[PDB]
């Protein structure tokens, strides 16, 4: 990178060819999002504070909206429920964030793990992988079965096929 | 019903064409939408998973969202509060919504009910007809009185009339 | 003013020409905005009820909704974070209103007030200037110190910024 590309990279997400974005959704400023990945109607992803990197086959749902102080990195097989807020926070791969949660800035979500709708989650709270978090504040209420990592996977798999019918 | 409504049913929603639905809303999917209701601006109504049935006189406020895992129903005489969130469940007639409520799969609200803003209300969940419901997670405060049954109408009232304003 | 001013007013909103409105915000109604204020991506601000008041260098953030039983005010260098419910109440100068919060109608809250993501304040409940506010029911943690207060002026300040490079 040089000049002329960071000044690209603020004004021009780096979206993958393959990755369905709903035509009310803004994704705006300094974004990557990866293959086959989603950003559903009425989203916002902005990246004009702390960039944003979105990894592979993870939805964004419906008004989620995606901003921060620092980066936001969210991973690869990630399903962000309807109306959810992730907000300079680092989520690993295979989490799924129950519909309208929050996450603050330097919030770190470990691998599999599942949130429960409508959970807060404050600034620089770390949890540990394969559990389940819920409330405000997110508390974790078990480890995660094997069950419960699948409904994870369905989700993401589920959201693939949909893009495709959005578009095809 | 046969093989082509059945698909065209997937990609048109049934709108009434009394409905008014601003044009920053996002109705998507297998979606019905009775006579004189009404969806608000941003919101989303997207029956690509459950399908959706919205009853007549019913109001979608600004920036809600209707999905579900299961199919979704909202009755008649209905008033979605601003951001509220009604996934998969079942609301009966004259229900009004508390501002950024968030309902779930397979819950089930009684007719003539209140519902507090900022509500949570997890899958399953039943409840009694004529009650205040109220918090996270939402519970029966007391049961309600004539006055609040006429809130519940004049507020709907106020959107079919807002709704005609929308339109002349 | 007179009957065709108050049509005119009833449908065209006063937007100081120095306000950036995202292409996707909707402003609507009866609604006036001052110098220098933003309206971002996804906001409804909607005076159709009451009427809107908003200042001069407020930031409305992404998916925020503005709308009221009786009359909203917002007044100078706030920053309404993503998200929020601004509903019918009354805003001093220099409050910084944390993203997924809900003011509700008649609530009262005073200069430089910082208040937590997610906070619910419900209606007619008031506050003294200098504090910090949080939770479901919101309540005073404590009172706001100088580094506290300097991080609002930030915030409205770095949107004074951001508006700009969303137009040049
Ligand atoms: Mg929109
Ligand atoms: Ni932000
Ligand atoms: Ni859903
Ligand atoms: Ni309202």
């Amino acid at each position: 990178s040089n000049a002329m590309i960071r000044d690209y990279l603020e004004d021009k997400p780096l979206i993958d060819e393959s990755v369905f974005v709903a035509k009310s959704a803004d994704v705006i400023g300094n974004v990557k999002i990866g293959k086959d990945s989603s950003i559903w109607y009425n989203a916002v992803v902005r990246g004009d504070e702390g960039p944003i990197t979105i990894g592979e086959n993870t939805n964004i749902q419906d008004c989620s909206i995606v901003h921060g102080d620092t980066e936001t990195i969210i991973g690869n097989n990630v399903t962000v429920g309807h109306r959810s807020i992730v907000h300079g926070c680092k989520i690993s791969d295979n989490v799924l964030i129950g519909m309208g949660s929050i996450i603050l800035d330097n919030a770190e979500i470990g691998e599999y793990t599942l949130i429960g709708a409508g959970t807060l989650i404050t600034s620089n709270k770390k949890f540990p992988p394969g559990v389940l978090i819920m409330g405000s504040p997110g508390k974790v209420v078990r480890e995660l079965t094997e069950e419960d990592k699948k409904y994870i996977d369905e989700s993401y798999e589920w959201y693939l096929e949909a893009a495709q019918n959005q578009k095809y």
